[PDB]
């Protein structure tokens, strides 16, 4: 049985080959998440076919319909046997899917336009001139949405309220935002993602502060799947064989443009 | 049912309190990990008796017998109904019990007196004029004899010959070894340990480099069991809220003497 992975398009994790319309299956796509899949399989043993999942999400369940969307739906609804992606490991979704134990750690970071004068969320919270906000329906949001921290909530308490919208559909368009908008909006994100971007021409971004939680990416699969198993196994041995740092190397630093 | 824990006498997870011999049963000890057992306890609805570990061991397996001991052999033998101490997660562990997703990221780290002129695990690799070890029984011992990088299977090859021994029984012998040796034992050791015992009187000790790997310590249950299920989501739970956070702040640097 050919394994369907769901996976979404993301940089460094998944991007299309500069050549992809000359390739075909899994040969199209090139990334940390796009290699960490082919070892998994490999120390699995089994075949797998990569999907982008069709609405572009990782998935948030709607209020009203209570229905799941994006990569966990792919999962919970029986369309994919996998999820690998910067998933975020959360209580929420390890109530509907089953999670591996983490294969990279991260936490919600601040991004600002280099010479921005914030140093910290504390001074995000306490000042109204420089805007700020979260991707949509992802876990950074819901951080927010559910922290009961004094300096978090108070920040949830502006997001929600913004307008315009503060919140933005995708990292591109966070990161786009950061730079286009002289220092006047400040993207919390996470710190995988912000160091990444960093690195990267035009060298006008940066993280400041620490992290403002610690967390980790899972693999994930259907609850109950008997994939489950074999899968944490492999990522603790690749972590044990140094295997994920070696690729995060690869992925974000060894081509460092700044 | 009681629910029967094992730990270990280890700072400043679990610690004897200044005035135990007045005091009994789990109100004798204090720290982050008495702190989280209070707090699974009290979100899985259970009530629970704190043991310390007969032997003072994390848990290894015995290369001719076969047989596991310390906290690990407490759950695999029937013992003990769960762990809760800095005991790391490492894929042989995980083929015999289960681990919670971790409560806490650290990595293995290098402690040194202050004024030894030592920048780095290829530092270390490079020289033989300063001594250096790990403790027995547990997971950095493990990465060392394990680990196909060529750094660490260089220092592998000097600490298992080297003579005297320089592996110790605990921690606090391998601190003690530090302080005494006057510049000339290093000290391999998780960061956690280190960065604890970095901000404690006399004083004398650091953290050099970054860390040598990345993992994390987690809740253990024997395998199958039904706890497995709620304490996981407990961890989680606890993390979301930064109760974990709260903890670390408090046992680390809330008082710390430096
Ligand atoms: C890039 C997307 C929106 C994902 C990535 N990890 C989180 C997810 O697993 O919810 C999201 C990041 C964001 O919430 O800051
Ligand atoms: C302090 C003890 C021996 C433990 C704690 N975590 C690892 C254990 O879970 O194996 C060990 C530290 C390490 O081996 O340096
Ligand atoms: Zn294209
Ligand atoms: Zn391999
Ligand atoms: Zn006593
Ligand atoms: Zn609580």
């Amino acid at each position: 049985k050919t394994v369907v992975v769901t996976t979404i398009l993301e940089s460094p994790y998944v991007m299309m080959k500069k050549n992809h319309e000359m390739l075909e299956g899994n040969e199209r796509y090139e990334g940390y998440c796009v290699d960490l899949a082919a070892e998994i399989a490999k120390h699995c043993g089994f075949k797998y076919k990569l999907t982008i999942v069709g609405d572009g999400k990782y998935g948030c369940r709607d209020a009203d319909t209570k229905i799941w969307n994006g990569m966990v739906g792919e999962l919970v609804y029986g369309k994919a046997d996998i999820a690998i992606a910067p998933l975020t490991i959360t209580l929420v979704r390890e109530e509907v899917i089953d999670f591996s134990k983490p294969f990279m750690s991260l936490g919600i970071s601040i991004m600002i336009k280099k010479g921005t004068p914030i140093e910290s969320a504390e001074d995000l919270s306490k000042q109204t001139e420089i805007a700020y906000g979260t991707l949509d329906c992802g876990s950074t949001k819901e951080f927010f949405r559910r922290s009961k921290i004094a300096v978090f909530d108070k920040m949830w308490t502006y997001m929600r309220s913004a307008e315009p919208s503060v919140f933005v559909r995708t990292t591109a368009e966070g990161v786009a935002r950061v730079r286009k908008s002289k220092g006047k909006y400040a993207y919390l994100l996470e710190s995988t993602m912000n160091e990444y971007i960093e690195q990267r021409k035009p060298c006008d971004t940066m993280k400041v502060g620490g992290n403002l939680d610690s967390k980790g990416y899972g693999i994930a699969t259907p609850k109950g799947s008997s994939l489950g198993n074999a899968v944490n196994l492999a990522v603790l041995k690749l972590n044990e064989q140094g295997l994920l740092d070696k690729l995060k190397n690869k992925w974000w630093y060894d081509k460092g443009e700044c």
